[PDB]
């Protein structure tokens, strides 16, 4: 089916690894070809061996057997060892890829679809394509020669006995199978009247309570004598059809190995029949039935191996960012404008953004506190070209941001927030999550001391290589905002972009806090998601957002002169 | 444990049916013989039968074969039905006995237990225990027969190879047991560490909105490199550490064959070895493994089955209806008082009904119109001596109804509703559920012509002799409150009981419906649940009734003129 393609599209990554492949099929035939030869050592043991009073055979074969399974057993951890090395260097390949491609993809994908299930696809479904892979194909491989040597086996021990067993099996299965679907049709008649004793038994009890006043306990006791009667006998009906049935499977498996006796007792077979090669024969073909059963299962998981391989590739080769622009920002002025934007979140409706006449001008600050939504995080969102609106224009140094590429915008651009993100590594190292290379020590210091992180890295083990604990093990929010703060002061960033809603004001030492954002604020672009009081005042312009579109424009003390929405707001201290 | 003394106390039903179980032993035992013997026919044909010319064993085989089979198939046809026989016997006892205490058991039981449990009660469980006593008699007497049976035959034809490989079995079982323990142990040791190496990967995914920001695409890149490096690395190690298993068991399993091959070449055991003693002992020590899991698991069964017997007990053998009265009835008046009655639902809060102080004279009729639920659902269901109040008097003929058996007292008050059950038999057997044979057919036909019920009944198949359709088939809402009307009528009940709020007005030829009503309630004392306006103001009194207690008293037009909760219930039509 479409497995195959799959397939073939999957081979290159597998390609370059063909010598484990190649060691652990000729290890998987190796073992297959031990255990056949296993079974055929039951020849001498039985012939010349326990019959006669030579103790030559019974002598030797000990050492046979142990050396057989020693060979056995260091085969099979040489092909286990080199299936798992093809399928992990497969599976590290393909993880890679899909995560490569995962980052510098379109947010509206890391939205859509939660962050747990995109783990989920990285590790258990790249494992479980290649662990459907290697068991189709160390099953086949196996179980093949297994077959092949079971089968050369028996053709070469006695041809005239391995051809009337294989020409019976077949008439075997088929009566088996007929007589169970008879059966099983039998059983599912009676159980369509089992339905209505049932459903009669049940209406017995549903008028309990029109028993008692009328006084008739003695009839209903009669009635259910009658009912359980009935229910009695029908049982006992399928139990007696039930047992009919598998008495008829084993005398037809008898009467086919009594038939088998027969054809031996002739003189045409029993030439070549002594009393090791029926127990070589008759053994063969009973080890050769759960090989046909793993090679008829095959199919079907390495069908499922390669569905997960399509559902991975769909997540592969997929969209991507809309990288379009051309220019390259050396440092922007600052100057921000959004006009006639209006933008939807894919996948959804009820527009949340539309229709803004907004300017930040160079050195100034606005501030864009809204009720519990608004628009002011979908705008802190798409001024570094996330989501991108449906249709609208924004003009930065006078160029929009569809012409200019997403990849020197977001450079100037800083985000400031107490839900900043921070990895595992060195805190030296966490600032400046790039460009580690052209930022010296001396000016990471600087900066660490300018936003006055200095102050908990000297009082905490190993200075500044510290290595951050998992999720946060160290940091507090706070520290976090701090370690923000410092990445935007090392970065001479022209626009910033802060919030405030996520922060928590319970926590003390906030002095510092404010001498950092003030710091930072200093003589470059500011928009500020702003909750707290002291950093609304000070903001040289206010946008109160709303639903939709803005309502307010003003500074302060015009707004609360106005006694608009901004007054209510800040009777409840914004929220 | 506790399952003997539950099955001490069940082994009287089983007794008298010893005779089955006898049958049943014996053909088990027979069954299990025949399956020996047919083992031990490894010897003759291998041993003088194919290795040797002589064409006597080869020969006879055949039939022999077929001889053995044909007795096990109709052996285990013989016991199958004999313990189908008794345990249908024993079920069908059980489920009389259950249902027979369950009618004459206190409503309340009937209202705290759904009534679908009940039937599960009934068949579903009283068929588990003896479905599962039956297969635990039939898996040891079997299995034992059988462990029996091939126990004599290897220590019979060889008993040093025998005592070998019975004194070999448990140090292999041990040896496998220990190594499955510390492989498990190493795996759940690795997947400690798997746990944070996942962990560092969903870390990795979670700062996407932070990479992109900051330009460092590439170093994430690097760290998701190494990050694979480790995953499959460690991956690897698991796969290494999971795979030296299986062939260490393998290895000690061969081991020990070899150990019995090299005995067994010592000249003190081969003596007695021929090349088909060791074909039927090696075939034995194969056919008693699965015996011994049965045998292990029998023990369980029995216990499951037990406990199932045990809660079918514990619904046995429990209450029942507070009989405690003394005389009986013949005609009662029909004058009752309810007189300072406070009941309570047993098994909840809130009471429904308190300080009652209701007279309703003998040919008088009383009105219990109510909100929703209100008292009178539940004072027409405590007149029939249902759930009995905690505190409070009720007087009939001057007489309270503790003292007066539960027995004729139902007799007495009739229940007429539109929910009225009506069970699968013949109409005319439908009218009167009990006294069938001293109430001739000259008054059931008058009563169903008094009851207007003769119009359909000429026009409907069988005439009198209809039966009933399963639910409800046949008759429809009005034929039955007709019938029920009809059963009220013909059993000259001195105080009736009649129900409206399930009644459904949309139905045509109410008239007829009108007019078995005023039949009906004819010089004798009626209750009547009123929510149809014709029969309230024809009613001598009404009594409105509130959560609680009562708050109206008076006739029709009193009620009215007293613009009571009478008057805003008349404006909605009483619901």
């Amino acid at each position: 089916l479409s497995t195959w393609q799959t397939f073939r599209r999957l081979w290159p990554t597998i390609a370059p690894f063909k010598a484990g492949l190649i060691v652990a099929g000729v290890a998987l035939i190796l073992n297959a070809a031990s255990d056949t030869f296993m079974l055929s050592l039951l020849k001498p043991l039985l012939d010349d061996g326990f019959g006669k009073t030579d103790r030559s055979v019974l002598v030797w074969m000990p050492l046979v057997v142990i050396g057989l399974m020693i060979l056995r057993g260091i085969t099979s951890y040489v092909s286990s060892y080199c299936i798992s090395w093809v399928s992990g260097k497969v599976v590290m390949t393909m993880r890679r890829r899909l995560f490569g491609h995962m980052m510098g993809m379109p947010v509206s994908f890391f939205d859509k679809q939660s962050t747990g299930t995109l783990l989920s696809r990285i590790t258990y479904d790249s494992e479980q394509v290649a662990s459907s892979s290697s068991g189709a194909l160390i099953t086949v491989v196996r179980e093949g020669a297994s077959i092949i040597g079971l089968f050369i086996m028996m053709f070469y021990y006695s041809w005239q006995l391995s051809i009337i067993l294989i020409v019976l099996a077949p008439i075997v299965s088929i009566a088996i199978r007929v007589v169970s679907k008879r059966f099983r049709n039998i059983s599912k008649n009676m159980q369509n009247t089992m339905g209505q004793v049932t459903t009669s038994a049940e209406q017995m009890l549903k008028g309990h309570k029109e028993v008692l006043i009328f006084g008739g306990q003695e009839v209903e006791t009669k009635r259910f004598d009658k009912v359980s009667n009935r229910m009695r006998l029908q049982g006992m009906k399928m139990v007696s059809a039930s047992s009919i049935s598998d008495p008829i499977i084993q005398l037809i498996a008898s009467l086919a190995l009594a038939f088998v006796l027969y054809a031996a007792s002739f003189p045409s077979v029993m030439d070549s029949l002594t009393a090791g090669t029926i127990t070589v024969v008759f053994s063969s073909m009973i080890a050769l039935m759960r090989p046909l059963k793993s090679l008829t299962n095959v199919n079907a998981q390495f069908q499922r191996g390669m569905a997960a391989c399509q559902t991975l590739f769909t997540i592969l080769d997929s969209e991507q960012e809309k990288d379009e622009g051309k220019r390259v920002i050396e440092r922007a002025t600052g100057d921000v404008e959004f006009r006639n934007v209006t933008f939807t979140y894919p996948g959804r409706d009820v527009p949340a953004l539309r229709n803004i006449n907004l300017k930040i001008p160079a050195g100034k600050t606005v501030a864009l506190v809204g009720r519990s939504g608004s628009g002011k995080s979908t705008i802190a969102s798409l001024i570094t070209r996330f989501y991108d609106i449906d249709e609208g224009e924004i003009l930065m140094d006078g160029h929009d941001l569809r012409e200019y590429t997403l990849a020197s915008l977001r450079n100037q651009v800083a985000l400031v927030s107490q839900n900043v993100h921070l990895f595992n590594d060195t805190v030296a190292n966490n600032i400046a999550y790039a460009r580690t290379e052209q930022y010296s020590r001396e000016q990471i210091e600087e900066a660490a001391r300018m936003a006055y992180a200095m102050d908990f890295i000297n009082k905490m083990d190993n200075g500044l290589d510290t290595v951050i604990g998992e999720n946060g093990v160290l940091l507090s929010g706070g520290q976090r905002q701090r370690i923000a703060i410092a990445r935007a002061l090392l970065r001479d960033s022209p626009i910033l972009i802060l919030d405030e809603a996520t922060s928590a004001l319970d926590t003390e030492s906030e002095r510092a806090i404010q001498a950092a954002l003030d710091e930072l604020q200093k003589n470059r672009t500011s928009l500020v998601i702003a909750h707290r009081l002291s950093t609304i005042e000070k903001a040289d312009e206010i946008v109160v957002v709303e639903d939709g579109v803005i309502v307010e424009r003003g500074t302060h003390n015009d707004l609360l002169e106005h006694r608009g929405v901004y007054a209510q707001l800040h009777k409840m201290q914004f929220g």
